[PDB]
Order: structure tokens, then C-alpha cells, then sequence
């Protein structure tokens, strides 16, 4: 209901100590298209953590995070599952909601941006993100919206790795933040979207395959399959082994080392482990398997788990796969 | 006047810091009736003040407190003195209206309920306050309202103080409350009301007799007249008397004590003194007269008035009467 | 063919920065909405008891504030028709959902579930495959807050079916835990007040946590060489008093309490400490009414 | 409006020779028909205990023989409207009630009782003019029967109403009596599964008689010196197993037992024996089902 | 159901100067509308005995004169629909009354009131509560009168319903008087003819005062070491024989006399005189007719 | 309960090594409430120091208990129902011979084997034909001493995500 406020005449502003609005569950909407369907849906995205020097994406540095592509579970965490069945996708409308979940006290800016090229560099100074032709700024306490302006091009989901991104990514979302504290993170963020698949096929896969020479290099990889992972994710130096999930959800992991002993399997950021960790040791190599669930939200310091104290580590191997908690190990 | 919300799109929900609304008096209006007169009139009742605990009624363990029922000026201040006149009474309409009087700052919930058994116990519990039939819980610092529907039975005033209460009330008023904090009351409870008088008769008395055989038992009592007291307001044991009037307003006290000896009288708690307090004690006999103003707030720990060190205490008769502070005896 | 309608109260929804589902209970069926699951249905329970099969007519989840304006974050309330369904694990799944809703911890919210035309029994606690005895699972979710301070209460109103009277199912809970064979692990019969992760038996201590709001009578025998204090240093308060009879080798405690229902990690709703050699727990918990509390 | 519609058993009738009421029960309003009297609605009261109000629409009393076609002897089944008239002892009133039903023990018989529009609360509030708030009293009575083997077995059968949902009345009973100060009288709250002398504390034994037919949780705590043994020699068997706890000063007990309901008069349900200085006996009792009984 | 229309004489207005109610006796229910109360259905509580329950229909209190013209004063008629309510002190709070009349004692009167449609139990006399067992109360009063003769008498006429055929409650009443223990207070069972105030027992005498009109069988057992005289110099005369036993330490004298009704604070219905070391008097009271009078 | 029965075919008196005809199904489904991904993994745990047979599977049925032999000194999974699939077996055992692609299924690219003294790994993924082997299983482990406990992850995929030499 609408009340009357002390003190004002006719026509004032006031700020109230908290705004906020209900989201309900919409079931996605199946609509005519030149290609197999068009879905109309609403999703999730992340919760906007405060901070103080101007961040982006949560503090993630992989470029393209919210890459606009299907098959990016970052930032479709169900459209990943119907991108999986149809080889190009086609966005008709796009926008992207923040809703507040913080009190009218709270400071700071709230800049959610779209960058038409989904590789370009994330911007670091406030005349940077103020620079994007679409942007929407706020108040970390208010609402904003965004409004991508769609075109006709349809793009290839990439389920083969596409080295130019670029090319088969509408653009990247992103959002910056800065002059914020606290704790609790500033409001939430939201796509809503209408995209028409056009050719069926059979399922892409879930998995991610992660490879590198750690006797070649400490950095560089080979990445085939779903990008649950980039390269700098996974860290390989000084006797320690870091991997780095920085999307949410349950993850299978199988890790195989090329190195002469390991230590400890730790779960020390971001993620928890699911059930037991299947752990086996030799001579020059050690093989882990296991489930987690990853918060998402990137750690500088902790790696959503870590090998530690790893002997002349020559190569990892690894395998990731989004699934469900419930294919958890047994103890 | 009406403002706009600073960040808020249309449709948005806001929380302001405080909520308020303005209560004027309206006299009573007097109405066709199939017997005598039907009143329709509001009344104050109590603040709701806050716990952390669920207490209900401010934490008045009487059971019936606000039992709806013409002559129970707990409920009713005014309508008390209109209930003299007549023998029976129906309610037309039962409404009770909660108006918060603390910024939306406060935490805690405020239940306002009916039980239409009025000698029920009271709850305790989180499910028991959920799971009243009529029922009405919000933030206490929002506005509420429970309406009772009626029925057409008529009751007697319970001028002759029946055992079985339920069966002369409409049931029982009551509020609960917990998680909340500080010193100050939540919000305001009144009752509004339209109710029918059956029979005019002499005026019922606006007295109160108390009378226990401390000998025979520290406990029990006959109660005679208005219900101002119960028989646990009557605390007799270990050398002290306290007598709790857990009901608003001035009342005029005798009380004559069958003891050898006694001590001070006090005023510890919930009621001052008015004016002079006449005392005369001797030996097997103590009398003393006096008439208080009472909050009418519970103490769990000083009564309304005390008698201190008092010997072999074999009988309290008392007499306990609403009136005005006019009345108070001199110095 | 018996049509009853109720309004009744589930639990209070703690504040958590990181996601957190129906309090932290990681259990799969918490909430399914069965009338015999006394954690979701904290009053209907007592009718469910004397009757074979149900059928929901409305229902509907609702959110009350006891929070202040001032309380960050949001609070998700959340319908599954599959109460064999995993619990979501981040944020964005819980958007996957057909049914649910979000809002501020300051503002009220309503869930409603629109109910189909079938019957399912009553009795789920012996039926493995659970979703075809449950009419889904509710669950509720908070982040992005802080403080310890709850910030809603969730309640449950809906019409149901009762279809054929039985015997009585009955009212009492009754645990059972060998602790010399392991410190985890029990038989629980009776209705569902607790389970296993809800008896801490360990270093000494014992602590029980009944974390559904009510009023219950409970006794606990102890294997024991000897035992300490019976403490209520949690969400629950002693009502009237406890009756307690120590000897060498077991010991029965007997009262009934008050419990807010909200889970406490530190304290429990009750704990009995300085306990030596303990071999066995066995317990009795009923839902009551203070009026049959002990005497001092 | 809540509708509800069921039959359940009460009490045998036990043969006598003369005109004995109720097997002998003295107590005015025994069976008063309330839906809150556990002595006649055996079942109803599990439901009751969430309901404010009740109005009967279909009532009726059957009487069912267990005995053969050559026990002699009458059954009288009757409804007074007044649940405080005083229990007949002579044949002219017995066969004078307005409504009645009379049968030689080996043939079944009916009772109808027209049922009014008053509703009434059902609370037990120990309401003094009980009349007011009861339907009336069922009464059995019998003469002209020889031995020990029961005539028959009493139903009751009908539809009610229940009107305004409420706080859980509880299905607990508990008795607290002082034998310190007197080895009769008490104090009973809660469900009226026992009353007073249905508890014998004297002469260094303890009885107590469950005459409801059911399955029970109790837990009993005994303030004596030493007890004896527990013993089940009456009318209930124990149902899984029992816990019990003695120590020097005090004793716990506690069981579920399985009633047949049939009152003995030399042997309590349960009893405990060789008891050494009694001073207090606190005890709870609920109906429930066998799935809740102790485990070895 | 069974439908009954009747008029029947209640009581004398005896003269008084200053108000006098219900001719001078002090308790609150005297003229309860109920049929049991034979102090007001002095014909009606006959049928009354065998049902439960009762309704009026249509119920007027009427006065006819039986003084002359030269007296002076007024009688009121009056009715309370509370019963419990206490009697009026003062002749102005007879005019605050809704239902009253007023008139010359000299002049016929008539009081009408106004029956509703509430069914109420036939036994008050558990009851503690009575105003929810009776139709209200029925109260006289006199003032600014004088002499002996009374004024005149009133009358009820009613058509009542009766409910359910019952055992009957009998048209006997006891009392028993422990007057070792005190000179006052007694028990009082069956109908009442008499109260407590009734019977004297003091000063070596006994009185016994049937202040309600009619036919009555009495037995009085006395416990004491001899007793006078019979006598009979107030409001009720023998008839037929007095039948007198004496001992020593006991007597017992049955008789069936006639009572005017009207109370003589002189003289009581029937005394018995020099009466030593009263111990106890035993009292059987019953309405009759005079064929079954003793024979000389 | 949740199935709406099954498809079968039977077939006798035939001769040849070549296939008589193809079966397709032809359907029109709707589906009602959406939800988070189900999940595309198969896990299987068996107790061989238990039993010989039996087993815990949950997610995905692409193998029913039958299939896992844990026998003689030897291990054999049938995945019986065409595709790809990456494996992880995890097996407590004192120590195991070699892994033997002699069935249905080929592997693709390189097996990752990691072999110590009570506890063995193997990861790779497998294209199979599903079509069903009496005497030689989708993949076998050999000379397998004191096998106590088999866990394994099994999910459907791309051979594009196959491990690397
Ligand atoms: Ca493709
Ligand atoms: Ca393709
Ligand atoms: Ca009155
Ligand atoms: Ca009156
Ligand atoms: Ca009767
Ligand atoms: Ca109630
Ligand atoms: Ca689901």
C-alpha cells in the first residue's frame, strides 16, 4: 500500500531505508522461430559483493566470465543444459536486471555493462566502465536495468573451443563495482532473454578436459570441451597444485599428476567436498576423484582445492564435469 | 503527501523508517437494538511490549485476561461502567487493531489472537501461537488487524463470578510476542466493537472481595464482585503478603490481615500510593486503607503493594474497588 | 472426505552471507510435504497420526518478517514436486525452479503450489522411493545477510484430504543409539522430531537438538557410569521440573520443554555433560502441551 | 467446519449378579460424551486435542457378545442428556432411561441417540457444570450373570463436527500424588487416561490400573528408598522392552505396554513391588502406537 | 415434546412496613424458574422428577388479592433472568428491574414475561452455576403495610417442555443436622422443602418450618436422650394419627400434616419440646396427599 | 511407477553376421516442471569384500548391477547401450594386471593408469556399441588381487574430451 510521507508537499523525492521486489518462478516460454524454437526465459545470475577499490565480476579475471553464448553456464545456469542439444543460437531480446538486497545506507557504484567484443580486457578505473556504450549505473541500493539491443546474426555454441571467442559469443555481459563495504553483497543480478536455437544434434557434453606440460611450462594448457576452467585457474608452482571452479554449482573432478609424491588434497576456498575424495598414490603419479560444490566466487589466496606439497610435478591431467551432488563417493 | 522513491522503479516495494497512524477520539454511538441499546465504540487496551521469550499478555499469567465480556475492564475501560446496568450482552462486532509505535528498525513478531474458549491456558510455544484459528501475526513495526466473527448468542455480565467462565465470554483476547529488544513498547492493541444490552438492572457494584484461609492453605481464596484480582495475584508466604493488580487504573484497597504481627507496607512495583495510606495494626490484627494508580503492568518480582515481615499470618480479607484518585484519603 | 484447513508455523529463517538451505539441514526430504512430516506440517501431525491417505487442495507457503529494514539480503521460499530431489547448492539453481519466490528478509512473501488430484499415504517413513508418497519437498533459502538474529518466520496454510481412519500412528519419537558400537548412526521409530545428526554424543557430552518449534515431554535413559548436568543453554526452555534419577551404570532424566524450533550450533536444546563410558542412548520425545509438565 | 465419522471400542462388560453400572465404576459422568473423554472416545480424543468445539450429528452405542448362547444374565446400554445425574443401582431405573437398549449377553444390540444443534467446547478446563459442556453421559449396566468371562464388548459410533482449530491440548497425561502426606488423592493433568484410584500406593506396592484399552508410553519416577520388581500380571502385557533405573532415594521407569482395557480388581496393569519408604510418585502416561516401544 | 400447561399457587404475601422480600427469607435462588424448584412449582416438580430437561413457552405471575380494601401498601411482583443475582434491598432497585409489576395489595396482578427458545437442564441442584440451569428468578415484595393477615397470594401459569423420559428424582427429601457439631448447617438432599435456616435446633427444642404450601409425609429421627411434646401451633396441622416411638437415647416420630405455607418466625410447622443432650437429627420430607395419612 | 513399461524385441531363426532391419520410436511428450540439470553422471560402488554381487548405482543407469563382474581375479564393465562415456574406477585391490579394450567399446586416445600397492585409479573415455558381449566385457582389469571394493564414475560424453598421450 501506499502511505502519505511526513514532511513532504506535493512532488518530493524520498529515500526509504531499504527498496526491494518480489521474484517469482516463471516457466520458460516456447515461441514460433525460423530455426527449431525460441525460448523466453528469466535466470540468476550473481549477488554484486562490495567493494572498495573498483572490482569486476566479483573479482574473477577471466575475461569473458559472462560471455553471451548458451553453452556459458556462468551465465545460463539451466539454458547450458538446452544449448547441449542445437548447433546455433540466435539472442532476439537481452537485458539484465539488478535488484538491491542491501539498505539505503549502503555507498558505492553498481555498473553493469555489455561489451559487444567477449574478449576484450576487463576495465580496471571508473573512467573505463563509464566508457562502455552499454552500461547502466547506480546506487548499490537501487534498481537498474540494462538493455542489450539484439541482432540477426545467428553464432555457433562452442562446444569445440573456439580460439576467437569472439566470433561465436554475442559480446559479454559484465559488472564493476567500487567505494562499497561490508560484509554482505550490494543486490543481485538477473538476464532475461528470448533465443531461438537453430539445428539439433546430438548432445555436445558436460565434460571439461584440462591438460599441461607442467614440465614444458607452469602456465598454458589444452582445454577441450565446456569452460568450466581457464588456463589461469589451474596453478602449478612451487610443490603446489591450485584449481580454481569459479562458477557455482557440484563438479565431478578427476585429477591425475605426473609427479613423483603429493601431499595433502585440501578444500580451502571456495568449494566443499561432496561425500569421500578417492585418493591413490605411486612413484611418479597420484590420481584423485572426487565431487565438490563450488560457490563460484573467485579466492585470490585459497584455490577451490589445492595438491599440496607436489614433487617435480611434470604434467596434470584433469577431467571436470557439472553434475549433481548426488553421484557423490561413498565413504 | 504522497513522494517519489529515490531508486525505485514502478511497483517497487519500500520499507520506510517508521509507519504511523493518527488516533482520534469518536463518541460512542447508540444504536437500534433488539434489547435495550446496541454501543459501537473503540477502546485502547495495552502496548505490546517486547521480549525476546514469547510472553503473552506482557507477562500476565492469568488465564482469561482479556475474556471478552462487557464487565472485564481489562478489555473494556469504559464499557466496564455500561455493564453494570444491564444483565446480558451479545457482540456484533469484535475487531483488534494493532498500530505499531517503533521504526521499522525493531526486530521481533506480534501475534494478536481470540480463542473462543475464554479459560484456555495460555500458549508458550511457536507452534501454539501459529496455530490459533484466528490469528494475525506481522513485524511490530506494522500495522495489524484481527476481526473476530460474531455469533448470536447472548451471555450474562459475569456479575456473580462463574466457576465455568467460557460459558459467560466470548471467548479471550490475547497477544504474543518474541525475538525483539529494548525498553519501549512495539505498538498500540485497541478493541472496536459493536455490542447489544439484553436487561437493565441495578447496578452490579464495582467491588472486589478477596478472602483466604492462610491457615487452611497459602493458596485458594474465595473471590467475590468484579474481577480485578485472581487468586495467584494474592501472593501469602514465607513472612510477606503481596497483592498484584494487574490491571490499569485507581483502586481503592482495605485490607484487614489475621496476624500477630506486620511489617512496612511497600510500593515496589507496578502502582504509587495515592495520597495517604491509613494503617492500624495490633496485636492478632492489622487493617490498612489506602487507593493506588496501577500500570497495571506484570512484576514478576514486587507485587502492586507488599506487607513486609509478617507473623503467622491465619487469614487476608480485602476489598478492592476501581474509582478516582479524588478519593484518596489525606495526610 | 475430512477437509480440514489450517494455518501453522515451519521454522525461522537464519541469516547466512553464503547460501544456506533450510537452515544448513542437509537432509534431502526435510520439508516434504506429507501431513506426517511434523517438520514441515508442526500441527497437522497430530491429525495425520489417525488417518491412512491425503490430498492437498490449496496450499501455500508463506513468509513473515521479524526483522528489521535494516537486514541485507534475500530470503527464497521454494517448491520441488520431486521430494527425492537434491538440495540446490548455489543461488542461480534455486532460479531453475517453476516454483518459488524471493524477496527481502523485511518484506512479506507467499508461495503458492498448485495442487493436483491425486492420493498418497500417510505413512512415508517406511516407502523408499519417496516421491510417489510425498506431494514434492518445500525448502527455503537465505543469503547475502548477516547477524544472528532470525529474519522471518515461514508458516504453512493449506486445504487437505484426510481419507480412511487407522489406529493411531501415534505422537511419540523414539531414539536409539548403541554408542559403543559408534558415536553416530541410530534407530529413530515414531515421528520425525529428530534425526541422527540431531544427537551429539561425544567427549563427554550429550547434547539432543530439537529444532521443530513446540512443546515436548521427553525421557532419556542413559548407559553410563555416571553423568553430570542436565543444561538448557539453547533454543529450548525447561518447563516445570526435571526429574532426574542417577545411578552407577544408567541414569533417566524425565521433563518436558519448550523449544523455539531454531537450530543452535553451539548449545542444544538440551545437554547432559560429564557423562563417563557412555554405551547407549535410548530416548522418548512427544509433542504435548505444558499443562502435563512435572510438578516441583 | 471439520466433519468427522467413526466407530471405537470402550469397555466390556463383565458379568455380575446384581445390578452393577459402569463394572462398578462409581464416577458420575464416566463416559460423558465429550469428545475430550478418553475413557469413551478412545480415538476421537487424538483428534479432539486439536479443536476448540464439537457437535454430534450421528450417534450411536453397539454392544457386541464375546460370550456363548448360554450366559445368562442383561445387557443394558443408555444415554442420559445429563452427564452429572447420579449412576442408577435399581432395575426400574436402568430399564427407564429415554434412551436405551437391552439384550441378553449373546445378542447384539443397538442404542441410537438423537443428536441436537448446540455446540459445545471441548476443552477440558476442569469445567465444573460439566453438564453444560458434555452431551449427555453413555452408561452400561448388567445383572443376573455368573463367572468371570466378559459378556460382550461396547462401541461407540458417530459423526461429529469440530470447529476452531487451537494449540494441541496434548495426548499426555500426568499424576503426581505426595504419599509423604496421604496414599490416596493426586494431582492428574492432561488426558484422562487414569483417575486417582487407579493408582494403589500402599503397603510396599505400587499399582497402577490403565483401564482404556490401548498401547501406552509411560514413564514412572519413584521416590523411595528401594523398589522391588516391575511386574505385568493384569490386563496389559509389555511391549518391547523396559528401562529401567533404581538408585538409592529414587527410581525411573519407563515402557510401552499394551492395555486390554478390562479392569481387574487383584491385579494393576503394571505393578512395582518390595517398594521401601514411598514418599512421591510423579508418572506420565500417552497413547500411542507399539512402533515407539524400547528396544532390547 | 411433552407439552405441559398448568397454573399453581407459589406463596402468601405477608404485611410488611419495610420492604420485605420473598416474605423475609434470605437466599438468592429462592424462586429459580426451574420445575425441580418446588418452593416455586409446588405442583409442577411431580412431573418434573421424571425429565431431563425443560423449556418455557409462555410464563405470567399473577396476584389475587385476599385482604381487604383498607390495607395499605404495595405488592411487587418481579423477575431477574438472573437467578444468582442477589435479592433487592431497597423498593427503588425494584423499579430498576425490566420485568416487574406493582400494585395495591387490594388489586389483582398480573407479570408477564417473555420466554425464549433455550432448552436448560431439570437438576439444578449439582450445578454452581445456576443461572445457566434456570430461567432467571422470580422474587416478591411488600412495604408500607401492617398486620397478620396476609395481603394475598401469587400464583405461576406457565406451558412448559419437557425433554427426556428419566429415572425418577423422587418427591423425598433428607436432612440430616450433626447437631453435636453445630446447631447450623446440615446436609440437604432430594427436593427442597426445607433449607438449612428451616430447622431450629437449639435451646432444648426442635422446630421444623415447611414453608412451601401443601401435603406432607414426615419422619424425624432423633438422636437424644428423651424428648418432649409434638406440637403443632404454626402454619401446618396433623392429620390423622401422630405416630410416636421414644427411648432412651433415641426417637423417632412419623405423621403426614398440612402446611398453609406461610412462615411464622413464632411458631414453626411442627416442634418437639424438652429435648436433652441432642446429638443428631435425621428428616425424610415428602409431598403427598392426605388419603395416606396415618390411622388412630 | 516412473517408467510407462518398456520397449522389446525378440527375434529366432536367423542366420548371418548382418543385421535384419532397424527399430525407431516415434513419439510426441510433453514435460512438466523445470529444473536444475539432472545430471549426466552414472556412480556405482560395490562392496566385493561384501559380496560378489550387488552394488549402490546412482544418477544415470547406464549400467545395472549385472553388468559389473568382480570375479576370479578379474574385473568387467559392460556399458551396454551405444555412445561415449569417460570412466574413473576406483579400485581397492591389492594390486591388478592390465586394462583390456576385448568387447564392445574402443578406447579413445590415452588411458590414464595409476597402480599402487591396496589401491589402483584408471581414467579414460570409450566409444561403445553397446550391443551386449557374453565372454568379453567393454573393458576389462586382469590379474586382480584381493579386490575389495570397486567405486566408479561413468557419464555420457564427447570423444572430443578424451585424454591426451
Ligand atoms: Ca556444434
Ligand atoms: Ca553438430
Ligand atoms: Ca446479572
Ligand atoms: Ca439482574
Ligand atoms: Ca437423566
Ligand atoms: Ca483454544
Ligand atoms: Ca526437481
Amino acid at each position: 500500500n501506499i502511505s502519505y510521507t511526513e514532511g513532504a508537499k506535493p512532488g518530493a523525492i524520498s529515500a526509504p531505508v531499504a527498496i526491494s521486489r518480489r521474484v517469482a518462478g516463471m516457466k520458460p516460454r516456447f515461441v514460433r522461430s525460423e530455426g527449431s524454437v525460441k525460448i523466453v526465459h528469466r535466470e540468476f545470475i550473481a549477488s554484486v559483493l562490495p567493494s572498495n577499490d573498483l572490482t569486476v565480476n566479483n573479482g574473477d579475471v577471466n575475461i569473458g566470465k559472462y560471455r553471451v553464448n548458451p553453452s556459458n553456464n556462468a551465465l545460463f545456469t539451466w539454458l547450458q543444459g538446452q544449448a547441449q542439444l542445437y548447433d546455433m543460437y540466435r539472442f532476439t531480446r537481452l537485458r539484465f536486471t539488478y535488484i538491491p538486497t542491501t539498505g539505503s545506507t549502503s555507498t558505492g557504484r553498481v555498473s553493469i555493462l555489455w561489451d559487444r567484443d567477449s574478449q576484450d580486457p576487463l576495465p580496471i578505473d571508473r573512467a573505463a566502465i563509464s566508457s562502455y556504450a552499454h552500461y547502466a549505473d547506480s546506487a548499490p541500493w537501487a534498481e537498474n536495468v540494462l538493455v542489450v539491443p539484439c541482432d540477426n546474426t545467428w553464432r555457433y555454441m562452442n562446444d569445440t573451443n573456439a580460439v576467437d571467442r569472439k566470433l561465436v559469443d554475442f559480446g559479454q555481459f559484465l559488472f564493476a563495482t567500487y567505494s562499497g563495504a561490508g560484509a554482505t553483497a550490494h543486490g543481485d543480478l538477473y538476464v532475461e532473454y528470448a533465443v531461438e536455437f537453430k539445428d539439433p544434434q546430438p548432445i555436445a557434453g558436460m565434460v571439461c578436459m584440462f591438460d599441461r606440460l607442467v614440465s614444458f611450462s607452469e602456465v598454458g594448457s589444452t582445454i577441450k570441451g565446456v569452460n568450466y576452467i581457464a588456463d589461469r585457474d589451474v596453478i602449478t608452482t612451487g610443490g603446489n597444485i591450485g584449481v580454481n571452479i569459479n562458477i557455482p554449482g557440484t563438479y565431478l573432478v578427476t585429477i591425475v599428476l605426473n609427479a613423483t609424491s603429493i601431499g595433502s588434497l585440501t578444500f580451502t576456498g571456495n568449494s566443499k567436498l561432496v561425500g569421500n575424495s578417492l585418493n591413490v598414490t605411486s612413484s611418479g603419479a597420484s590420481a584423485l576423484t572426487f565431487t565438490l560444490n563450488s560457490t563460484g566466487v573467485p579466492n585470490s589466496s585459497n584455490s577451490s582445492f589445492s595438491v599440496g606439497t607436489v614433487v617435480a610435478l611434470t604434467r596434470v591431467r584433469m577431467t571436470i564435469t557439472r553434475c549433481s551432488p548426488e553421484t557423490a563417493y561413498l565413504a
